[PDB]
């Protein structure tokens, strides 16, 4: 049988027994050797048949010369099977999240706020955690603390990049009660003198949304946050941060400031 | 902020970077002439936001290219999601068929079959419909037929490859007094003479399993594919066909003998 013949008795292009020839993986029974014309038998068709049922289970080439070469070997089958669990896992996931994609787009017509998945690090940060009668009360008392714990830490050079953010303690809503902890991280350990202290934060993966523009309407993206932590099945295993890219610092417009909200989550 | 900085803002490797600006999605705000350097602000952290979001949802780098500027193309949106949907439902069958495959490997030390799903076209075929007593009397009974149909066809050509099978139309295990029907695919038309009618017989897709061996030892293949029917949760949607492709008439030894059950089937 030439390649033309079996190839369509196999039904796949001729490219494929060609490549399945370049990588040992079926080879002819008898090559031609001036021509270089490839013939095949019937026990070549037993043998592709044997590729191409292992192949619609998704297995690597490389997977295949191993199943075909190597017996007994379930382990690599059973690990197959575990990463297809896996990427079933994470394309119903998928799933909910295009469905709240598409969800959005019909409910309104800009997208105002995409929301990522992220994994944040572990840091070394300098936290106070204190209650605030009002969150625009709460922007100007951080620049003291600014002084303050340079003052007191001598030398501390703050992490590259800077991460400045907010832990939100209360577990429900309320406007000018905000119990919150101000954590900003640093290279080294330090001196614990005052309200200000030293601690560990754990890495954390969180979902992320970037508000850019004033912080009245930030609630926003904490609405939608919600939202899409109950959509996808989310958990919400520890506060809320707030990590702050833009503001007072860099730009003196207060409608091009940026924020990103953080909600750290788990898939259950 | 340099590449370097912006890469370790966003988490992201320079090479990520280096082929966005290569494609023109998020190109940098500043590039030095001088010295060709790349310099990112947080407008571009905002842009690789919803980059990042959507290679996080599975969009190709197309896609994205599309749908960060042109944010009325929604349409695309819903055909990722159908494309989402054909993976998950593949997936889940493809997570079937390990789970069977692992089941029936640790069951046996020899994989004796392997079934396969393929897309078996129409074909003109002339049939012959029959009651046989046993099997034995129906193989040696075949060959004659294949002699009265090329003698009352002249010019009767078959058709390459060769297409020739037949049809139980039984539904239960009838060993004996079998509706049996013999058919061959051949090249064009011919005139119905006698019990042999010539028809189109339409394109399925089957669920394939060779066997080696003598014939009167086919029965095994079938239960085997049977199980493979009723655990991966496909349905036999017609008759089973029976092709042969090697045999007595090719190789006298009754060990290299090749048959390709197939299976009509239709997911459910
Ligand atoms: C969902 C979350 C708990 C989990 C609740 C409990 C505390 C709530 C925040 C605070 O109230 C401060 C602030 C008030 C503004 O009005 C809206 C934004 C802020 C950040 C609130 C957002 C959100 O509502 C929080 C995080
Ligand atoms: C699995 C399948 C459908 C089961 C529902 C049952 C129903 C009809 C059964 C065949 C016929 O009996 C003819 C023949 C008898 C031999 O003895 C063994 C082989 C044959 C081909 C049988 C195989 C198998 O047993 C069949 C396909
Ligand atoms: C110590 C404590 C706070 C700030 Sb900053 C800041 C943070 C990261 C990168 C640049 C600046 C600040 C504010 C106004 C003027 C100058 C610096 C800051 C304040 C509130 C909330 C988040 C960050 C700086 C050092
Ligand atoms: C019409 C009917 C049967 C056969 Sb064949 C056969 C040939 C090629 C591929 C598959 C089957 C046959 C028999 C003798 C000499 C040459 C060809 C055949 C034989 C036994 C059982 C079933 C079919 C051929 C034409």
């Amino acid at each position: 049988s030439q390649i033309g013949l079996f190839s369509k008795i196999c039904r796949v292009t001729i490219k494929t027994l060609h490549y399945y020839n370049k990588i040992g993986l079926l080879v002819p029974a008898y090559i031609n050797p001036d021509n270089g014309y490839r013939f095949y038998t019937s026990d070549q068709l037993m043998k592709f048949h044997q590729i191409a049922s292992l192949r619609q289970l998704g297995f690597t080439i490389t997977e295949i010369v191993t199943l075909t070469q190597d017996e007994n070997s379930c382990h690599i089958i059973e690990r197959r099977r575990l990463e297809i669990q896996k990427q079933i896992r994470d394309m119903a996931d998928m799933l909910s999240r295009i469905n709240h994609y598409l969800q959005h787009k019909k409910k309104e017509r800009i997208m105002l706020y995409q929301a990522a998945l992220k994994e944040i690090p572990e840091c070394i940060v300098y936290s106070k955690r204190f209650i605030v009668p009002d969150f625009s009360s709460y922007i100007k008392l951080i620049p003291p603390i600014g002084q303050e714990v340079m003052k007191a830490n001598p030398g501390l050079t703050l992490t590259t990049p800077a991460y400045c953010f907010t832990l939100y303690h209360d577990k429900e809503y309320k406007e000018k009660n905000m119990d919150v902890e101000f954590c900003e991280a640093v290279n080294d350990f330090g001196k614990n003198e005052g309200n200000i202290i030293f601690q560990v934060i754990p890495a954390i993966t969180a979902v992320t949304v970037i508000h850019k523009g004033p912080y009245d309407s930030l609630r926003n993206a904490y609405i939608y946050l919600m939202q899409w932590v109950e959509d996808n099945g989310y958990l919400l295993t520890n506060s809320p941060r707030e990590s702050y890219i833009d503001g007072i610092w860099n730009k003196q417009d207060s409608a091009e400031w940026m924020t990103e909200i953080q909600f750290p989550v788990e898939k259950v």
